[PDB]
Order: C-alpha cells, then structure tokens, then sequence
C-alpha cells in the first residue's frame, strides 16, 4: 500500500491515512485529504515552466496509522536507496515527526513538517535537518491563558494526552498560567490513548468531584478527544462542561459526531489559514474511475457515502457532501513549494547553462532551505525562522449550535495580542464562572492564608499602615505588620505652643 | 539480535548507538573511552566496559 512515481528528483510523504476509530478506519479529513493536496502541488509544480525546467518530480507516499513505531519502521525505505529521496515532506504528529527525524538525520535527508507543533522539535542540537511550516506550540499556550484570564477564569481543570505534544503543551500552559497570575489547576489528568472505562471514565468521574472548576483546558490528540467526548456523553452528559481545546481539536466536526450537545459552546484554537480555491476544483473532480493513483481512495469512497447497496454512478464530492477543506491544507503546498524552490536554487547555482541534472548533499541543501523566502503559491509569503519554525497567528472558533445546524465560526484572533468578540458567543449554560475564592487585596492591610492551594481566606491585618511593606504581616496600632518604624515623626514641646 | 557487542572507536559507537536506541537493542562497547557517551539522555541503551 504505497504510491510510487518516478522522476529525476522525488520526495517522500508521511500521512495518517488510517486511524484507530471508535489502522481501523480511514482518516477522511487528515488522511486522503492531504495526500490529494500533495499530489496536486506536485502536478502544479511539474507543469510550471519557471520552476524545475527539465526536472519532473515524483512522490513516495506512505501511511503512519498515527503511530510513531509504525512510521519509524516504514521510514526505513527512505534511507535504503529502491528510489532515491531528495527530501521528506510528510509529518503530521509530533511523536511521528521526532522518530522520523531521528532516523533521517543520520543519513542526512532534509525533512519538512506541515502540521507538527511541538517545542521539542525547535531544538537544533538533536534535530539538524528538521524544518517546519507551522509555529511551535509555545504561542498557543499564551493564547489559551490570555483567553482564560480575559474572561476571568481562575479555577480550571487540565487534561492532557501522554506523549510529546500533550505533555509539552500542558507544561507550557501551566507555566504561562502561573506567570499570568491567579490561574490555578484544580486537577491535572493524563490519558494513555487506550479506550477503557478504567481510565477515560475514571478521568471524567474524577473531574466531577471538583464542581467549582467548570472550565477544562485540554492538550489532547485528535483521536483522544473523541474518546473524551464519548465518555463524557456516557457519564451523565459530562461533568467537565467547558472545553478549551487546542489545534488537535481544531474545527474538526468529525470527533463531535453523535455527541454534539456535549461540546455546545466550546472554544477552540487553530493556526491562521486562508482557503485555497485551486485545490477545491481538483478534489471534487477526483472520481473513483479517474483517480487510480491513490490506492486507498476506493475505501475512502465506501466510508464517505456509505456505499459499496450498489453505488449509483452519479454521486460526487460537493457542498452536499460537506467537502469542508481541512485547516492545514495550505502548509502542505507551502512545504512542497519550499522544497522545490530550494532544489531549483541548488541546481541553478551548481550547474549554470544546463537545466537538467548527480549527487545531492543534504547539509548544503538544508542551508539552501533555511535561506529561501518567497510569496506563497496563492495566499501569503513563506519563510523560515532561525530554528525553522513559522510565525504564530491563531484564530478562535466556537462550536455554536444554531437551530438549523451546528458549526464553528471565527470569534477572534491572536497575533502576540488577543482580539475577541463576546457578543456573538454562545455558552453551554451565562458565562461559566470558574473561581474559588476572592483574591487578596490590600484591604485593611492585606493578608495571605493557607488551605487548598486554589483557596485563600484573605482576612484583614488590623492596625497601623504603610505603603508596600506587607510580608505576611511582620512586625518591626502595631498592625501586626509594623513597618512604620522607618517613617515615624518625633514630637516635642514646640516653642509657640500655648502650654509653652 | 539480543544485543550488539560494541565497537572499537568512539565515532562508530556513537553512530551505532543512535540507530540502535530507536529499535531498543542494548549495546556494550569494549574499547570506546569517549566521555560524550556518558550522557544517558541521548544514549539510553549504551554501556561500556
Ligand atoms: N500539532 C499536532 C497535530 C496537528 C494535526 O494533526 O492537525 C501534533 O503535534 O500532534
Ligand atoms: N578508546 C579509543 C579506542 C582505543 C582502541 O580501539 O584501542 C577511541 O575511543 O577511539
């Protein structure tokens, strides 16, 4: 099960065409939908006269099944060269990307990822040849804490998925929330990706015990959120109502299927993306008859239309079928075009006067990759930072349930600073108050009390007063916090006093 | 392959350990004396005599 096309210079791809489901079921939105985008980009590049004249590109596309070990064991085909691979364009999960980068760096094959958002990959000591078209998962935590503090939420529960992405994201979120101030994690939970009442139902039944925390921040995978929602619906319509999800939830309508009322009013974040109209025409025209290139495509059809009853030779992929372009279909084109531009610059420099091609050096090719900027194929300039990342711009969506239909609509933005519109928002309950106790203020000389780390008494500190010298009410009207021993005036019998 | 008996050079041992740790194969070098391999964060399955 693979796609092999031959050309002067060819590239590799890694996509999660199969998912665990509820390699069990095809990933309609983040599988086939991205293979077709990569093939469309390759076809568009080949016909362009300006770029790679006399060089025809090819593809080596494989399946990861959303597993790091499986992708690692099938990425050995890239190094054993069989077909020689100039660069690898496919990586969709941080766990897959890290393991693939570890093997590829040894054999000096450049890699570009279109959907992996993990700060660990920002390290260039251990990942020399890794490049990225999306921002690292460090601005996303800042955006989530900004959303949490803007609406006054200080008592929240956090859930994460075991792995690089979930753990790194939840650690960054906790650090930024502590730095922001007043955001306190009542419960922090982790999920191991095994759907079982032992863990997932226990997570939902352990979030129940803290009723004051009515908001949940989650760093969980695409498949883990589905089990979270299913367990939430089973267990008395959930006890963790508000869900502030990261890009893994994104705006995917598939996970919330049959569990819609659970996610009513949730707020989710995605990378800022603009639709590509050119790919819309390409995808719809891909019939079962004509699209023989994709080996998996037939199976996708059986899932998409629930057909084999005999199929009617009139069904198509259109607005009725909810074509619904995936969010990260613009970064695949950017990655493929960046690699093509780097190869074009390399071959223009090395052998002037000959458009055609012998041996490619990974190090200098990667040096070319880090030093190329260009306007996007149709939407926006593409460039790499010093570490190979992309700038952080995020959009905010909310799972509103209109009477007619349930959908995500944009509710704001975040580029180093947060814009939001509360008026159009709709809530599950009525803002979801998530607080424990009133914050301490220098009201009658300040205080700070122990208890549950999320709770504080904030009583008075009776007596004298000073300006900023309040250290747990420490003495030098004593105030129990006397620091007026510094600025104290000495009074003596004045000359002009009447007693004098 | 239960285990791999090392290498006689530090560069060879490092390059072999990098590939072997991914597939979880223990390694025991008999003649590599570099102190870069003393790190256990990047060389999990490497040991030396
Ligand atoms: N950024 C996510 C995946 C994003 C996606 O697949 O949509 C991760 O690191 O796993
Ligand atoms: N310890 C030496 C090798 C000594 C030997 O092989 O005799 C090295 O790291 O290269």
């Amino acid at each position: 099960h693979s796609i092999r096309v031959d050309g002067d210079i060819i590239l590799g791809g890694l996509f999660p065409v199969h998912a665990k489901g509820e390699c069990g079921e095809l990933k309609k939105e983040k599988g086939i939908h991205r293979l077709e985008a990569m093939l469309y980009a390759i076809d568009q590049i080949n016909k362009d006269p300006d770029l790679l004249s006399n060089i025809t590109l090819g593809v080596r596309i494989l399946d990861t099944c959303s597993r790091d070990t499986y992708a690692l064991e099938q990425s050995l085909t890239f190094v054993q060269a069989p077909d020689k691979i100039s660069g690898v364009i496919g990586a969709a999960a941080s766990s897959v990307s890290i393991m693939v980068a570890n093997i590829l760096r040894l054999f000096k094959i450049p890699q570009i990822s279109y959907a992996s958002t993990a700060p660990e990959l920002s390290d260039n000591t251990r990942y020399d040849f890794f490049s990225r078209v999306v921002p690292p998962d460090s601005y996303q935590a800042q955006a989530m804490v900004d959303i949490v503090t803007a609406l006054g939420w200080n008592y929240v529960s956090t859930l994460a998925s075991e792995g690089n992405y979930g753990e790194s994201g939840v650690e960054a979120f906790t650090q930024i929330s502590r730095e922001i101030g007043g955001v306190s994690i009542a419960q922090s939970q982790k999920i191991p990706r095994e759907p079982r009442p032992g863990e997932f139902e226990k997570i939902i039944k352990r979030l129940l015990e803290t009723p004051n925390a009515r908001a949940v921040i989650m760093f969980a995978n695409e498949d883990d959120i589905r089990r979270i929602l299913e367990a939430a619906k089973k267990l008395n319509q959930s006890g963790h109502f508000l869900w502030i999800g990261s890009d893994s939830w994104g705006s995917k309508i598939a996970p919330v299927y049959q569990q819609e009322e659970i996610a009513e009013g949730a707020v989710t974040i995605l990378p800022k993306r603009a639709s590509i109209d050119g790919f819309d025409r390409y995808f719809r025209s891909r019939t079962l008859a004509n699209n023989r290139r994709n080996v998996w495509f037939a199976e996708f059809w059986e899932e998409n239309f629930g057909c084999k009853k005999k199929c009617t030779g009139l069904e198509r992929i259109a607005r009725d079928s909810s074509y619904e372009q995936e969010g990260k279909v613009q970064f695949v084109i950017d990655a493929v075009y960046s690699m093509a531009y780097a190869l074009h610059n390399m071959h223009k420099d090395l052998c002037p006067g000959y458009i055609g091609l012998s041996t490619i050096d990974g190090k200098e090719l990667l040096g070319y990759i880090r030093a190329v900027n260009f306007n996007g194929s149709a939407g926006t300039p593409v460039t790499f930072n010093e570490n190979g990342d992309a700038p952080g711009r995020y959009d905010i969506f909310q799972y509103q349930i209109t009477n007619k239909s349930t959908e995500y609509k944009v509710i704001g933005h975040w580029t180093n600073q947060l814009h939001l519109k509360v008026e159009d928002m709709q809530w599950a309950h009525t803002h979801p108050a998530s607080v424990c106790s009133l914050p301490c203020k220098p009201g009658e000389r300040k205080k700070t009390v122990k208890g549950v780390p999320c709770c504080w008494h904030c009583e008075r500190c009776e007596g004298y007063n000073y300006q900023v010298d309040e250290l747990s009410c420490e003495l030098c009207r004593p105030n129990m916090n006397r620091t007026g021993c510094q600025l104290i005036p000495i009074i003596k019998l004045e000359w002009h006093s009447p007693w004098a």
